[PDB]
DNA sequence: CATTAGA
DNA sequence: TCTAATG
């Protein structure tokens, strides 16, 4: 957590680079298990050789630990950190729509900067266009003050259209968070579950609603169960307009909400931990259900969930307010 | 780890 | 179809 710091940090810096700037899935994958294992290790690595006794720790990596341990740096790291091409990719990658694959290409073409991208809006697809458009806004954090604002409108129309709907804004927002990166609405309806062969409309309906009023302003992607877009709070009586905000809505069979909701609510750890516990408690938790474990090794048979509660009661725990689902 | 765009 | 990108 801190004794092994520099190492894991450098190591991850190393991994991340193979993956993006190069296409070295493997070397990349390498650096990471290593960085993984060196991280669990309970003592201060004092030398390569020492680390070297680790799994995943080979000669290549080890050699690296030395240099780092020896001098407070690493050339390869100082070399890459410098490298304009590699920088470029690092950068282009921020644009929403742009991944590594695209970034390399863009680069290869000569598009390295923000403006470069403008000059060639043509080479970009819709997503990347939008992302390009809202580069600033996209990067900006969402104040809870605002999330509340948004959550308000969202449950409003949801209700308007159909009153049989159920929305929940999941995420760190759900969990108290002073701010968030984007909004996440989990959606369901009774008329939709496991078998009941869809009703795409159910998603459609709402999307349209939220648009009709000017809340949604772009569409990054719209499927039959997972809308992914951009939104904006009605810029008031002027002098202050609201930044463009990423929003995502998703349809879910009423019969898998709560686990879904639980799950997306986090945190990553609260989850893992609650999850780990259900195991002992003779259960299995995953984003969609909760199955009782059978001794043979495994088992199935989803247990009926009507609320966050059921899942809890199940593994016989303390209902944890989302506020304190921190871990 | 599954859904959506796209070409 | 496969392959990229989000989450
Ligand atoms: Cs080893
Ligand atoms: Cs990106």
């Amino acid at each position: 957590e801190t004794l092994n710091g520099g190492i894991t940090d450098m190591l991850t810096e190393l991994a991340n680079f193979e993956k993006n700037v190069s296409q070295a899935i493997h070397k990349y994958n390498a650096y990471r298990k290593a960085a993984s294992v060196i991280a669990k290790y309970p003592h201060k690595i004092k030398s390569g050789a020492e680390a070297k006794k680790l799994p995943g720790v080979g000669t290549k990596i080890a050699e690296k630990i030395d240099e780092f341990l020896a001098t407070g740096k690493l050339r390869k790291l100082e070399k890459i950190r410098q490298d304009d091409t590699s920088s470029s990719i690092n950068f282009l990658t921020r644009v929403s729509g742009i991944g590594p694959s695209a970034a390399r290409k863009f680069v290869d073409e000569g598009i390295k900067t923000l403006e470069d991208l403008r000059k060639n809006e043509d080479k970009l697809n819709h997503h990347q266009r939008i992302g390009l458009k809202y580069f600033g806004d996209f990067e900006k954090r969402i104040p809870r003050e605002e999330m509340l604002q948004m959550q308000d409108i969202v449950l409003n129309e949801v209700k308007k259209v159909d009153s049989e709907y159920i929305a929940t804004v999941c995420g760190s927002f759900r969990r108290g968070a002073e701010s968030s990166g984007d909004m996440d609405v989990l959606l369901t309806h009774p008329s939709f579950t496991s078998e009941s062969t869809k009703q795409p409309k159910l998603l459609h309906q709402v999307v349209e609603q939220l648009q009709k009023v000017h809340f949604i302003t772009d569409t990054l992607s719209k499927g039959e169960t997972k809308f992914m877009g951009v939104c904006q709070l009605p810029s008031k009586n002027d002098e202050k307009e609201y930044p463009h905000r990423r929003i995502d809505i998703r349809l879910i069979p009423k019969d898998q909400y709560y686990c879904g909701v639980l799950y997306f609510t986090g945190s990553d750890i609260f989850n893992k931990n609650m999850r780990a516990h259900a195991l002992e408690k003779g259960f299995t938790i995953n984003e969609y259900t909760i199955r009782p474990l059978g001794v043979t090794g495994v088992a199935g048979e989803p247990l009926p969930v009507d609320s966050e509660k059921d899942i809890f009661d199940y593994i016989q725990w303390k209902y944890r307010e989302p506020k304190d689902r921190s871990e």
